[PDB]
């Protein structure tokens, strides 16, 4: 590339697995709001958060994509695999299995930051900074405080989780 | 002070006194709002309530500040100590903590504007009255109502202070 | 904590002490303001001056202290020490005085930065970056043209503290 | 007087004194304020200052007799002395005069106030905290601070003056 400097192979390939990681939870997330969508679930509420979060991470992916072009990288795309739930339980069950998801990106983000300094690549250290470590760090805050507030109310859980969609979400 | 004029020098002392107590109470008050804000406890309702009072109790200070100028006094300043707890524990056992502490607020001033009567310093006594005595008076209301409220609903305790954050603050 | 990744006890540590010294620094604009609003100093724009720092340096440590739950750390507060002086004597002591309070603000920012670093906690490094390292440079750059102007001034040394008041600040 | 109810002899007395020092305060300030209208002195500042005040002592005794009318007692009118000087010398003189005024004008504010608390006439009272005592502590604050600045720049006296007057009044 005419345009490729101070882009590792190594940082390149890993930028492709990222791209991956955020697309798998922007499915994650789709099944889990159409889940909560069906009429035995019927939680709307729970429905737009977790739909709202799949289009976050596919646009993480996007701008992860467009980085690799910036760089003079090339995008490479695998399979994506599916959820690993096809029915997602309680708001709670749910909630808990979002954390999960979420603290698995930032160990990823995490890492690649970490190759970035081994690699004395300042751009990408900036851009992971900028873009990716703060909304992560802020929505898994957000999470908690949701799981805490799930939790406080599903001691009778029907009323519970009902009280929760209509108040918060 | 060439100003100085029916200022007496034990008004000017409790002033000074009654300046590092509600800087204490604005203290107090930044942890119980924070506390609230922790991920495992997540009321952001009563986080908001208390910050908002950290912020009436500091410019209460600041007040007391420009009144000692304004007379004359000096403004002397005493360590800070740091708030009674570290952990608040529920909405009522916080609420509970809150009103001692304006009702101690509330007899300091009572307690300086006796003193200003005794002394006959009748601007002392209007300054207190015009901008203290009623906002004590009325902040004291609330929080009594405010305990009354909670202590009805936590008779389900989690779902009762999940509903009080949610409807009322 | 369900929400606390990468998020060292050291910093944490160190986090909270950062918040007792912005805390002070507030304590200490506090009383340089009131100082200069004596009716014997009466330098109504140096009140100004210091008494805006210290609504920053309060800002500050709400910043931190949000920031502290946003990781899972715990806040911890500590007794506030009372300002290094009770009079700040002309505006040249007081802005060396603030200056030299503002350089060690900026070491601890810098040793807390350092600190993350050597944690590898991106996260803390970028929120040390974009809220307050830049903000430290700009205002210590900023007092010390004060300084130089002041200092500049005061070679007729009353003329030259109203002058600087009244056209600077 | 059909509608006067705990309206003392004594305070109805007190109150047309009051009124006639404060008329007195008013013909000082008058004569102040054309003095330096002179072309041999030439401050417009410092005759806009004491103009200003001229008027808000004469609305001070207006404020006075209707309140005098409002609990039934009758006013009455004594002639009105001169001014205590014909030449008020420099800014600095002049303003210390008017401190000096202004605490005599403070004094019988008090003394008035003593009076009406050992008569047990709390309209009276009430009547000067709202009106007179907090704009006389005001006022004498800030005739010290502009003595402050005056005395800073006098130490070029001349100079001094000119700069007070363009950049302070």
């Amino acid at each position: 590339s005419q345009i490729r400097q101070n882009y590792s192979t190594e940082v390149e390939a890993a930028v492709n697995r990222l791209v991956n990681l955020y697309l798998r939870a922007s499915y994650t997330y789709l099944s889990l709001g159409f889940y909560f969508d069906r009429d035995d679930v019927a939680l709307e509420g729970v429905c737009h958060f977790f739909r709202e979060l799949a289009e976050e991470k596919r646009e993480g992916a996007e701008r992860l994509l467009k980085m690799q072009n910036q760089r003079g990288g090339r995008a490479l795309f695998q399979d994506l695999q599916k959820p690993s739930q096809d029915e997602w339980g309680t708001t709670l069950d749910a909630m808990k299995a979002a954390i999960v998801l979420e603290k698995s990106l930032n160990q990823a983000l995490l890492d690649l930051h970490a190759l970035g300094s081994a690699q004395a690549d300042p751009h990408l250290c900036d851009f992971l900074e900028s873009h990716f470590l703060d909304e992560e760090v802020k929505l898994i805050k957000k999470m908690g405080d949701h799981l805490t507030n799930i939790q406080r109310l599903v001691g009778q859980a029907g009323l519970g989780e009902y009280l929760f969609e209509r108040l918060t979400l």
